[PDB]
């Protein structure tokens, strides 16, 4: 348990003085993105970013993916394996997109030079036109990279972005960055260093993800101060599996574990939320977005280089802002109405203690995939995080399905039922 100040996350603590001094005078980057470096390709959002970035590259484009592995071919197999989820069309689509344009290299972004050979590192510094940093897949508790190695990895990527030629930098962040912040200060335009100058590291497994992402944003703000490096920060809410391909889930995230838990225990509460002022089921909204939308938004908006501002730093709140009354209770409604073996326990006190107990009664393999590890708690109190810049950009860049009146989508029943479908495909239900 220790305290970190944004002011101590200066680039000179990770990058040599010569590189930093030279970056000041480098010109703005070329808007033409032919070589893209992607981290986190084996993670859930990363996989969809692989597809979206390959679709956006030309026949001469190249996508270079850094993957933790024993060797470059081990890395290639690990990444290819994540697209082998029981959907023949996904594998077919991936292979055709990747052919002659996907390069997978073994490395650890938290290590010096990304754990890469110096010839490879130098080719990256000389040829990469765009850096995309997404969340790598961590299947063990607490399901994310610890603060130290994560900060080290962002700094290493910034080193590449600052060497030889400046490189636009897309950074996947999280709504959780705003947890320690009054909502009226937590805007897309605010400088993270001003509104969130101090944070506790190791302050509970829940807050570890937000604090590690906070540190990356601070380092990118420092890079942007130094040389106007074009940066695009995407603070994402919960990213949902969707119906585009079968078998594609983030097994580590809370929603996947909760759907498994509800189905395996068979018991749901009357409401996950405090009753409203009349004692009724409270109007609530869950901030989730389908991964296909999120990946497409990040790709389209992260490619704004010629149209980046003069100062060059953009933050987008990739969040579902709707006051639509679609929250966790409606997700449970949909599962029950689909005919799944879930019953509600009307007394909430009865539910939470029977639910935690029922999880401990599951077979070992299910227990590990449930919310029980995260348990080992009260009704939830239910639009505060502004999305003005993201939502306006969704309309202008025509992100998503509807190219006529584009807007941020809502969550609908097929997405929720599809979690059960995928979990059954995996043999976990």
């Amino acid at each position: 348990p220790t305290e970190v100040h944004a002011s101590d996350l200066t680039l000179d603590r990770f990058i040599d003085a010569d590189t930093l001094a030279t970056a000041v005078n480098l010109p703005g980057p070329s808007p033409e993105l032919r070589t893209v470096l992607l981290t986190g390709a084996t993670g859930f959002l990363g996989r969809y970013l692989v597809l979206e970035l390959l679709r956006r590259l030309d026949v001469d484009g190249r996508l270079i993916c850094l993957v933790r592995a024993e060797s470059d071919e081990d890395a290639r197999r690990r990444l290819e394996k994540t697209f082998d989820s029981g959907d023949p069309e996904l594998l077919r689509h991936f292979k055709e997109l990747a052919a002659d344009r996907l390069e997978v290299v073994a490395g650890d972004k938290s290590e010096p030079d990304l754990g890469l050979d110096q010839p490879m590192w130098r080719r990256l510094a000389e040829t990469v036109d765009l850096i995309v940093d997404s969340a790598a897949m961590v299947n063990a508790f607490p399901y994310h990279e610890l603060f130290g190695p994560n900060v080290a990895g962002t700094a290493e990527l910034i080193r590449i972005a600052l060497t030889t030629k400046l490189k636009p930098f897309t950074y996947v962040s999280t709504a959780d960055v705003g947890a320690a912040i009054e909502p009226s200060a937590f805007t897309e335009d605010a400088d993270i260093r001003v509104i969130s100058p101090t944070r506790t590291v190791d302050g509970g497994w829940a807050g570890g993800y937000g604090t590690s992402k906070w540190a990356g944003e601070v380092l990118l703000r420092e890079a942007n101060d130094l040389c106007a490096l074009p940066v695009a920060v995407f603070r994402c809410g919960m990213i949902l599996a969707d119906t585009s391909y079968a078998g594609q889930l983030n097994m580590s995230d809370w929603v996947t574990r909760m759907v498994l838990s509800l189905m395996a225990t068979g018991i749901a509460p009357r409401s996950f939320y405090e009753p409203d002022s009349e004692g009724n089921r409270q109007r609530a909204h869950f901030d989730g977005l389908p991964v296909t939308f999120v990946a497409e938004a990040i790709a389209v908006l992260g490619a704004r280089v010629a149209g980046s501002s003069l100062a060059g730093f953009a933050t987008y709140h990739v969040m579902n802002p709707h006051d639509d009354g679609i929250g966790l209770d409606e997700y449970v409604d949909w599962l029950i109405e689909a005919g799944y073996p879930i019953r509600r326990i009307d007394d909430f006190a009865e539910w939470l203690q029977r639910f935690e107990a029922s999880l401990g009664a599951l077979p070992d393999r299910q227990r590990r995939h449930s919310v029980l590890p995260m348990l080992l708690l009260q009704p939830l109190k239910p639009c505060s995080a502004p999305t003005d810049r993201f939502r306006a950009a969704v309309r202008a860049a025509k992100v998503g399905s509807d190219k006529d009146n584009p807007d941020i989508p809502h969550v609908s029943a097929p997405t929720i039922i599809n979690y059960v479908t995928n979990l059954q495909l995996l043999g976990l239900l």
